[PDB]
């Protein structure tokens, strides 16, 4: 009957670890015990025992686990938690603020394999933001993992393609039962209570929902709850977004710089967002761009705005705090008193923000005050239940506050010392006895009791029950006095009690306004993103991006946003003018002289009109983008990337090439390059900038439509960073050379060299 | 208002005084405490609630707590930031007891176990650069006058440390510039006669002349200053720091910071530690052990004898391996554990380990004992044996001892007959206040009647304040705002002075002969720490012995002219990451075969046969096996990779680094040159370079190029011929040989493998055509 308390739920997913209450210190055994003393290197033991075979044990004291618990589940462990088990924790379902990162979204993925191609879905435990894919190749699916980054990845039985999910962290192979789609159906369309799960644009996507349908299901088994946050699914449609593979989203350092840091990047620019649910919105849209012309005009409305009125806005959207991961543990009834503390804060600022946009002219505007709503009676219920600084936890108590409840109020009095019923009780006594000697005390001896001085003792009622005799008085007790003793002896266990009732009634009374609650919380998010998008454009100095109905990029005095920043010097800011009839740019000039910066900056102007914001530049005209290319063992990873490009590239494609052709020969490095050049121009007719070194390159606008030169001017050499018309006059790599440190005399020998090569 | 804090607050405000940067830690019994924005920020980093709980200077007061079974848990991340952390132990007896600094961690929980962490100090003179590093956990220092940025730079980035304490003055800001935990130090501390005075008194000599250094004041001034830093943060002696020794060029295998990187010494080009020569060598089995290859990798000696000796041990111990390597294994990290005990910061099972360590040295005596080699016979010496430190341990402290002392019962039963009477007496302790809570509690049932310890009350009851009414009259209250009421027992208050009086007598005891396990072995550590040092080395020989072995290794021979002579020459990471066999490879360099150009295909071979020649060379040169058949190799001074701002420019500037510091000992190693510039300026650069090294510097130098224009080179020039790698053409598709056979490349594969990497065949089919007409004009 010992081991029997343990394994009770275990049997369902067998790879959770457990927390063993045992001696007050968190234990474990049968090989959990190994890897718990594999991978932390802790005391592995053993514990008393003859039934003939050995126990294995392994053990870490109480409260001296929580720091056990991140370590494990930021490795890709589960851990359970007995007490009951009163806690799940796997790396994809995590709702708890100390186990999240404040400004990185955490993913639970499922990815499935059919006879047609993959099924993925995806959800965030802490947004109920639940998506799903169907990539029917293996490098689509390589391109999804790579972006989605899953925390916990559920794959079947029979996967195929297991090299896809090979040396990845919380990896879970799961039966089959879990991804059979006529089930899936059935569950997920209940989960969003629908008869058909179009709407949502999913029903006839049958790979997706077999993981969307395993997914719900390992969520709910984990969870333990209805996951009522959990209310839609939806399709991400390639046309609905910039397609950008891994490369683009390393070379544009997005979010991630070249060297794994997250400093000098894009976001580190534009993220001056005041709540962890704004800055982590604005890293998603950075990383996928709308394709949908209304939404982008909609959010430049709302930048041009609210731009006078950000000084207003950002002290009051930071008090809100990141109301997403606190509803989200109301949806997963695990809110702290202190949650809901928070809660009645971000509340209180909803009059604010609705009187601040009031009378702001903007339809996106008006749209986004309505959607984040006020909840009057809410904020109400939390000033009157909650008390201004509540504790921690629930358990030791102080949370619910006086006069919420008459009766814990009641409760409360009698475990503070109240002796009103007493006052009440003497009067009442002495008056209806007629003994004026009569008072009601207490000591540890009688306890509580009635005492009747020796002189009128003998007078004392018929229902008094005589317990002492003193030789100046003599004490009772009396049927009403017993009863009101036992109440102050439970006074303190029934108000705790009480108080754990009342603050569970709160989530009864929250939940049914999850709905409403969840669109504020985006609301909220969203307005604190475009507002830190309008503060950008004004401090940074950006212009509102002008979107034309053709392919084409055409940009006036633009700047790249990092390198402006970073530099201390000042930006050089130069033209670009991309169309129909100039589709290609031959890039030419030296080294340093800015071909990487002008081709880099093009695609991040081109990605931050994609997400709504104004743009760095004097003026900005765009046509559709459906997706940025970089091309920015090296010749053969160079020319898979080339054929990446060649592939898939079409005529509102944005194309970066720099020296394509190096790392072989100099005739097939220009063979290669010219063939390159000439698809992309005459076939793709994809937006492309060029740079290279091959001046040879510099004859294809005389040869093609479509194509024309351009070169970074440098002046006994001083780089001047502006893009001019044709191609470049000369070669500065001696010159470049020389500065790097090259010596005199190699330098002056390599120039004889060029005599001699020029002269043949 | 500094007078309106409370009394508590003043001695917080006037210890955070003392040190305004670094986050301090307030002890508060049970939790550590932060006070005000070091708890905001320590709120921040290390996620813990922060709660504005009491009241100071009219306002409450903002508090971050950390358990103290958790201190080390919590500590471990400030330090991975780069952050120091004070540690605090009207009121009485509060002063920062240490001073946690990412250079001085000489704690297990808070220092990786296979690598190193070092203190370091840099000096910029008009005259030149002055380095000091010091390892606070082995008591290893070293010292260094760098002259060149180059030189300076390379140098940080090989030692890396944790810690870097820079003069107010310094001048080439941009050399240590947003590095980890740097610290600005007065120019005072890095005084050149202060600096002789304090190093000199610490090693106990008349001059300095016997380590080196004596003619060094640029690297002494480094190191005087980092030495009065580590005695400040300890807050005590430093006994295991004896001896500095100077760092010349002329006793290492130089490599700039480019050439670790792309030889993937012990990090990869991603960053991790996977695919590296040191995945691949280290097999060590105690932490001292890992740490002294990953040294020795790093630091190629140049000393024939030193490498003889290493050669000799690999030679003699290889049939020994499996017998040496469990026993070795149990030894331990005992060079951090003697740091632990120079520091008197050694917890009890720093002790037992240290015991168990100890045990293994006859055995690993008994098995060198007829181990037939001078190098051998002479690490069995240093190992020393230490019977008498054996069996007082054994004494002294039980079977497996607890984590601390601060609870107790640790010095073994037996070993004091003092303590012992003082225990009996403390087992009765625990026993009657235990037996006391129960039947009272029982006479006088409460629903909330518990019992707690202070240090000036004693023993309190406290119970409900509705519950205190009933509370009994043989009780005494001392009554507090928390909860109801807490009391006192005068009944059981004489029987209370007599447990806490003899437990407090057999703990302070206790305390007192482990003190004294300190003073007994102390006078040792020069003995112990040459004991670590034999044991750390005999790890790395062993561990070297049984990689030959099993990665088939030879023995690579000197010779006295510059010159590397491979027969069967394998890359020892590429092998072993590979399903498919390793084709091998002759290299021949001598002073009539100075340069090779290597020409072929792409993806063929000729960046893995360049980096395998750089290995075998380092590899030789820490006096290991190497992955061949038979190596001959002579005198390396430096190996110089440039293999794999703008990709033009660091390429130029690596070139210029190679042009202006290669001899003819130098391995210069060059992968394509003059990519990134027009195909007339990049062949003139190439042949320039090339034309440098081959007739004026003369170094032993491997040229990959794909300007077969080169390949005329060796036409014009003595010393310099053609080699190339070969491939095969099944109409198609091609299949890469990776076999260096001599003269020029056949045919240039740009379109095939390009069509390999799967560019469209309309494009290949067109970039043939462009090709054609190429060839012809
Ligand atoms: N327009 C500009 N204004 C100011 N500084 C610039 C500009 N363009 C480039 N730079 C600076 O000079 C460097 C030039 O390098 P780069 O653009 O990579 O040239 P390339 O690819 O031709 O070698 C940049 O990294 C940046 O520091
Ligand atoms: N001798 C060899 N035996 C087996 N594989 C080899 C050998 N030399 C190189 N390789 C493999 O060939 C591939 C390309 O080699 P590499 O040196 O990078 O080509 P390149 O000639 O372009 O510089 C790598 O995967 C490497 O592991």
């Amino acid at each position: 009957p010992m081991m029997q308390q343990y394994l009770r739920l275990k049997a369902q997913h067998p790879e959770i670890l457990l927390f063993y209450r045992m001696g007050d210190f968190y234990e474990l055994f049968y090989d959990d015990a190994k890897r718990a003393s594999q991978l932390l290197d802790i005391s592995l033991t053993k514990r008393g025992a003859s039934a003939g075979e050995p126990i294995p044990m392994a053990g870490i004291p109480y409260h001296a686990v929580e720091n056990y618990l991140a370590k494990l589940v930021n490795q890709g462990e589960s851990v359970a938690i007995c007490e009951k088990v009163v806690r799940i924790v796997t790396p994809g379902t995590i709702s708890d603020e100390a186990l999240l990162q404040e400004r990185q979204d955490n993913l639970l993925a499922a990815i499935w394999q059919d006879s047609k191609g993959f099924g993925y879905a995806t959800l965030d435990i802490s947004s109920g933001r639940f998506r799903l894919s169907e990539p029917a190749d293996r490098e689509t699916m390589a391109a999804e993992l790579q972006r989605t980054n899953p925390a916990e990845l559920l794959y079947a039985e029979d996967f195929a393609e297991m090299s896809l999910i090979e040396g990845r962290r919380g990896l879970r192979r799961r039966p089959l039962w879990e991804f059979e789609i006529d089930t899936a159906r059935q569950q997920l369309n209940l989960q969003f209570g629908t008869r058909d799960l179009v709407g949502f644009g999913v029903e006839n996507a049958p790979r997706g929902l077999c993981a969307a349908g395993c997914l719900l299901q390992y969520a709910k088994d984990t969870q333990r709850t209805t996951l009522p946050h959990i209310r839609s699914i939806t399709m991400e449609r390639e046309q609905d977004s910039i397609i950008m593979d891994a490369a683009t989203r390393r070379n544009l350092e997005i979010t991630q710089n070249l060297a794994g840091g997250a400093e000098n990047t894009l976001a580190s620019v534009l993220d001056c967002t005041v709540t962890p649910m704004g800055s982590r919105m604005l890293k998603r849209w950075l990383h996928m761009p709308v394709r949908d012309t209304r939404v982008l005009l909609e959010r430049q409305q709302t930048i041009g705005a609210l731009q006078d009125f950000t000084a207003g806005l950002q002290p009051v959207l930071r008090q809100v705090g990141d109301l997403e991961r606190i509803l989200a543990r109301l949806a997963l009834r695990t809110a702290r008193p202190r949650d809901l503390a928070r809660m009645r804060h971000a509340f209180q600022q909803l009059p604010e923000l609705r009187a601040q946009l009031e009378t702001v002219d903007s339809a996106p505007v008006q749209a986004l005050r309505e959607k984040m709503g006020e909840f009057a009676e809410l904020r109400d219920l939390l000033e009157r239940a909650i008390i201004d600084t509540p504790p921690v936890l629930v358990r030791d108590g102080g949370v619910i506050a006086s006069g919420y409840n008459e009766e814990l109020d009641e409760w409360r009095a009698l475990a503070d010392g109240a002796t009103d019923y007493l006052e009440r009780l003497e009067v009442r006594e002495r008056e209806r006895t007629g003994l004026d000697t009569l008072k009601v005390g207490f000591n540890a001896v009688h306890g509580y009791y009635i005492q009747i001085s020796r002189g009128q003792s003998h007078l004392a009622p018929i229902n008094y029950m005589r317990r002492q005799t003193l030789k100046n008085a003599e004490r009772y007790i009396i049927p009403e006095l017993k009863e009101y003793e036992d109440k102050v002896l439970t006074s303190k266990g029934k108000a705790l009690a009480l108080e754990k009732q009342l603050y569970e009634e709160l989530f009864d009374l929250l939940l049914p306004h999850l709905e409403a609650l969840q669109q504020s919380a985006s609301a909220l998010a969203e307005l604190d993103v475009l507002v830190n998008l309008a503060e950008r454009a004004y401090t940074l100095n950006y212009t509102c991006p002008t979107f034309i109905d053709k392919p084409g990029i055409r940009i006036t005095e633009g700047r790249h946003p990092v390198v402006e920043q970073v530099l201390n010097e000042p930006f050089i800011a130069n033209p670009l003018n991309l169309s129909p009839q100039r589709r290609m740019l031959i890039i030419t000039g030296p080294n340093m002289g800015g071909k990487s910066t002008y081709m880099r900056q093009t695609a991040l102007i081109a990605l931050m009109a994609y997400i709504g914001s104004y743009v760095p530049a004097q003026k900005v005209e765009i046509g559709p983008i459906d997706r940025i290319f970089t091309r920015v063992s090296t010749f053969m990873v160079e020319m898979t990337e080339t054929a990446n490009i060649l592939h898939n590239a079409t005529e509102y494609s944005l194309v970066l090439m720099d020296e394509i052709g190096r790392g072989t020969s100099t005739y097939d490095g220009l063979s290669l390059a010219w063939a390159c050049a000439e698809n992309l121009a005459n076939k793709i007719k994809a937006l492309t900038l060029f740079a290279t070194h091959y001046f040879e390159l510099t004859q294809l606008p005389e040869k093609m439509e479509g194509v024309a030169n351009v070169h970074l001017d440098a002046l006994t050499i001083a780089f001047m960073h502006s893009v001019q018309d044709g191609a470049a006059s000369k070669s500065y790599g001696l010159a470049v050379a020389a500065l790097a440190g090259v010596p005199k005399e190699v330098i002056k020998r390599a120039r004889q060299k060029l005599r001699e090569l020029e002269s043949i």
